[PDB]
């Protein structure tokens, strides 16, 4: 199947997200290392295969991951690594293109009052939003294959909306506190109930302070991914979808919920 979409034509998320799938053989919700050994090792044959050169990206992202053994990648490493949709790329990366904590600030924005996931008719337009910060207004071959990627790769229960991990496996995973704030995965309990902790004045609602009050659970919790250090960042990123610096819960369940969907 790579061999055919890979260097057939500029193809969509789902699309990209199969060829790469195809190697994406623990499932992870991420390309491997040696799957990338792998991968990309059947997209430098894609190119001789299909009788298309190695294109600097996919050459290069088979020298640069090409020993990412130790490394995974997430949908918009291989998106653009293939041709897939140079275009719809563009909101693509708009994850990685300034911020991986920040780009999530504007996903939230039309996420209605922050929801935190976004609807289908909102997260269809969400993407129209990505046409605004590209400045270009991906044509509906970008956004749309883009759109069904977001509910579909993320589908937490096939509802039409969506969540972070979709936005987290398209973002920049190199900062993002979201590859970690997956496994961070509390429990969309005791993010209620946690949150309800923070929230010591019983008003129902936590701010961007409480939220560091949050992540102080949390790197005391798993080191491994919240770290004390970057955790008053966790406060700060998970702010990021929170309402005028006072948070609305709705915003941070997302960034650590289980996938209570």
């Amino acid at each position: 199947m790579a061999e055919s979409h890979l260097q057939s034509s500029l193809i969509t998320a789902s699309q990209f997200f199969e060829i790469w799938l195809h190697f994406d053989a623990d499932g992870s919700g991420y390309l491997e290392g040696k799957e990338l050994q792998n991968l990309i090792q059947e997209l430098l044959q894609a190119r001789k295969k299909a009788g298309l050169e190695l294109s600097p990206e996919m050459k290069t992202f088979v020298d640069q991951y090409g020993q990412r053994d130790d490394g995974k990648i997430g949908i918009v490493e291989l998106a653009h690594v293939l041709p897939t949709e140079e275009n719809f790329l563009l909101l693509f990366r708009c994850q990685q293109l300034k911020s991986c904590e920040e780009f999530m600030k504007t996903w939230r924005k039309y996420d209605t009052d922050h929801s935190g996931f976004i609807e289908t008719e909102e997260l269809k337009n969400f993407l129209k939003d990505l046409l605004e910060k590209a400045n270009k207004t991906v044509d509906d071959t970008k956004l749309a294959e883009y759109t069904d990627l977001m509910l579909k790769l993320f589908d937490s229960n096939n509802d039409g909306k969506l969540e972070l991990t979709e936005m987290a496996r398209l973002l920049p995973v190199q900062e993002n506190f979201l590859l970690k704030f997956q496994g961070i995965k509390m429990c969309g309990k005791e993010f209620n109930k946690a949150f309800e902790l923070y929230d010591q004045d019983g008003n129902g609602y936590i701010d961007e302070n409480e939220l560091d009050a949050l992540l102080k659970d949390l790197c005391e919790k798993n080191k491994q991914e919240l770290d004390i250090n970057n955790i008053s960042t966790y406060k700060k990123n998970i702010m990021a979808l929170s309402d005028g610096g006072k948070l609305y819960r709705t915003d941070l369940a997302l960034i650590l919920s289980a996938g209570d969907n």
